């Protein structure tokens, strides 16, 4: 599958879905192209401007082989405020960044609460955090509460 992606802000370039065929893969590809974290890119259907569905099929939403994408990366990094819930039930605010590593969040949680690192993992909506990805990857917003668990 070979698809045209044009920016908004710049370049136009193809990129190749050998797998899922899914935007997963399509915001993953785009990375290999020009370097920027899939959590910050956002798609719509060339030419009508239509957002693409983040869990919809590509097929379903008139995409496929041929089919361009529009991207636009948002520049937004700013720092926002987070509630982490300890093992107590007691929030403490913490401010982040999307670019920052779970890995960052667990420094500033560990030291606030003095809890070595390796003694407890981050959950966002139930699911775990993994220290490598970036905040981003897991759609945090301002006032989102992260809950830290003991081993």
């Amino acid at each position: 599958w070979d698809l045209t992606v044009k920016m908004l802000a710049g370049n136009e370039f193809q990129v190749s879905l050998s797998s899922s065929m899914s935007v997963s893969e399509l915001k993953a590809q785009i990375t290999q192209k020009i370097g920027v974290h899939a959590f910050q890119q956002r798609l719509a259907v060339h030419p009508s401007g239509v957002a693409l569905q983040d869990r919809v099929p590509l097929a379903s939403q008139g995409l496929g082989p041929g089919s361009t994408v529009l991207l636009v990366v948002d520049k937004c990094d700013e720092p926002l405020s987070i509630l982490v819930r300890n093992n107590k039930g007691r929030s403490s605010t913490y401010e982040v960044r999307l670019t920052q590593t779970v890995a960052h969040l667990k420094q500033q949680v560990s030291g606030l609460e003095g809890v070595q690192d390796d003694l407890f993992w981050l959950t966002f909506e139930g699911k775990p955090l993994e220290d490598q990805l970036p905040l981003g990857e897991y759609g945090l917003k301002p006032l989102s509460t992260v809950f830290m668990n003991l081993r």
